[PDB]
């Protein structure tokens, strides 16, 4: 694999994957953080959307930006999902890179602008942020992790269109649907334990704004552990040799 | 951008256009509206749909709307939609004004309506409107309503249909599903800011109908946030360059 | 219209369209209802699928039966979708009185079930049955299944394939997705008032079950709305002329 | 039908298509009982997904799930379904034994790190297991677990597609969105009354690793009730006779 191909040197469309990564990622944090907050919150018992309207943002979001930015960007919204990519040598690392970046970015953001709207509420009920929750121990969150993000990498490579490609690159479109729903699912499981990461982005973006102790503590597992359930996606995508022109018939 | 081209001298199918726009907003205010009022009104602890509830009786008739009247007016049911679309000069100014008469009129008789079948609890618990809720600004409303139109308006533009449009017209069809997730994912975040407004003739008919001084004093955010929000998705749709051909592929 | 075409008299055909809905419609009584019992029966305060939960058996359930039945019938599942079809010529007066029977039957069948499996709660709690709520009078309740029915109807004639049809015959299929969510929608907002007919089946196997003087008295209702609901979106289709070829463009 | 046919001879895809299955059921199981143990041990009222969140976790994962197999197995998950198909030749005896056993090890596995992940609550809070609530008999359960599988069997087969087939195969890819459908429906109604089964592999992984005599005494009803569920929508489906080319027009 080269550090970049052609595809890099088309400037403008690379700028604006960039781009498209950077606001997609920024909308992802604030609707979802934003909805976290005003659960949160919520003094009347049962008055909130609950955590099972948490785990639909979470994933709801993410179906509606793939499907937004996939022709654009290859539609990631997450680093582990573009590490993933990126080991399969779907995307390089030069715009691998960039992507990881511009994601970080506009998570900073996103989250940044939730404190900017609800600054009492967003500091006092835990900044969207993850870290392990009481009675788990950090193997357990970082198993949690490493799973919940095969689920969704694994979904991913599955959704792949192997004819089709984001505007001027091979980066893969993403059948959006089923993505959304792996995001959902896996918050479903994995909110009681860590309020779900696999997102390194997502993780990152929260941890900047709320800033605690605690929360930078437990920060690595965010990391490590979905972009250990990403290699093992790839390695099992590889191995059920189905990269070829697997295309998954959409529902 | 002329006020009008040929298309609108096409009476017939011009003026369907507009009746389907009329109903479609009609029928969008009364399933919503009924559906807050009668979470409201509900006495039991968790005896109602909840939050979660609401926010998909707004997403998921936004969905089944845009399917029905797509092909028909071009599916809009929301006059910041109109707005971003005639920016980008899909809409002519005498369509898009039409088409924001239509929907504020079908707006104000489908909370009517609502009034008209339980008018107790629509006086009692707020007449489905929007306003600042207790603990925040006006700034931080507005800037809610900015954001959450934006996505909305964004989903709306990567919607649309390059090759095909309305009968008689060149306003392009859109995807619904996509945009009715959109819609659900705001009313997650936005409903304890505002209610969640995104659509000035939902706001309008329920103003209009509750007619409270403290719903008219807030009326101004709910048209000026979902303007500038669409404004801003229709720079940024232009920017990412991407009207040409870019067909999202659906899920 | 003549009362039967020759579509009628290919009698295998015939014969599988009507089990086919008598079948669907048993299947779509005994999974809704059980749901509402389910949840009714439930002593822990939020330890049920809520009444959220019953709106999803019910929109669900439309479109899962709809999606295994419209080659085979057209995918009905209801007798006032079944009248508004009739109304606008799309179905012979034969094959709709055929296909009201099996419904009714299969909507008896299946209530049966439910009561079958779980007498002590099916009793308790109310049948599964449509009644007008405390709180609203008749006028109202028609009033809420009028408009209901009309919303469905509206759908399904925007859902109709104008190139396909089902087995042996000129019944239009239907896409399900659509016609699901505007059942769940729907549900949403008038649950609080008659528990939601929109389905003269629906009601009438729950009448014919529980067996209450009550539930007897307000039956017409669920009758009279529905087909008055069918019959106006029938005239609404016929004016915005879209029987042609509006083919809507599915999500 | 004899024992195996050539495609059981293309060893790498029948090796592949084992894997997938076992690999799938797996994560089945996984998220699908760390959501329930999640529900289960929360300690504040409505600070849970709820039951609601339940029947999303099985249905939106069987989605998911057969949406990333249908294309390399099949995308069973079930030995249930694989018993269906099978009964309507659609499987080999050999394909369908190895499927069952690649079921029943991966959802021993997955329900395996569930208790390894959270072994505390995992024991106290029933395991994930199926066994007959309180207040209900063995012939209600069984009834239940019948009529459960034949929604979901009968949906299957209505999915099948006519003209494609997994890889090296002639095993129909089936649409995943109405079975994950399928699938939530059911657990909606049938959750009160077994926890719902409707998946002998899922009820005997669950039963492995809780291993209590209680849930042993009850497992014979979770492969009695789903294997009969799926003779009978198999033999409907015959009867129906649409096996031809009666594809079901997605949504």
């Amino acid at each position: 694999a080269p550090f970049f191909d052609l595809g890099e040197l088309k400037l403008w469309s690379f700028w604006r994957a960039a781009i498209a990564e950077f606001i997609a990622t920024l909308l992802f944090l604030y609707i979802t953080v934003a909805t976290v907050i005003g659960h949160s919150k919520e003094t009347v018992v049962c008055g909130s959307v609950g955590l099972l309207g948490i785990a639909w943002a979470f994933g709801g979001m993410i179906f509606v930006l793939v499907y937004c930015t996939a022709g654009i960007s290859g539609g990631h919204i997450n680093p582990a999902v573009t590490f993933g990519l990126f080991l399969a040598r779907k995307v390089s690392l030069l715009r691998a890179l960039v992507y990881m970046i511009a994601q970080c970015l506009g998570a900073i953001c996103g989250v940044g602008l939730v404190k900017a709207f609800m600054k009492g509420p967003y500091n006092q009920f835990g900044g969207g942020a993850n870290s392990v929750a009481l009675g788990y121990n950090k193997g357990t969150a970082l198993g949690a992790e490493i799973i919940g993000t095969f689920v969704l990498v694994y979904t991913v490579f599955s959704a792949t269109d192997p004819k089709r490609s984001a505007r001027d690159s091979h980066v893969p479109i993403l059948a959006p649907l089923p993505i959304g729903f792996a995001v959902f699912m896996v918050h479903l499981a994995t909110i009681p334990i860590t309020g779900t990461g696999i997102n390194p982005a997502r993780s990152f973006g929260a941890a900047v704004i709320f800033n605690s102790n605690k929360v930078w503590d437990d920060q690595w597992i965010f990391w490590v552990g979905p972009f250990i359930g990403a290699a093992v996606a790839a390695a099992y995508h590889q191995y059920v040799l189905r990269a070829a022109a697997i295309k998954a018939l959409g529902s």
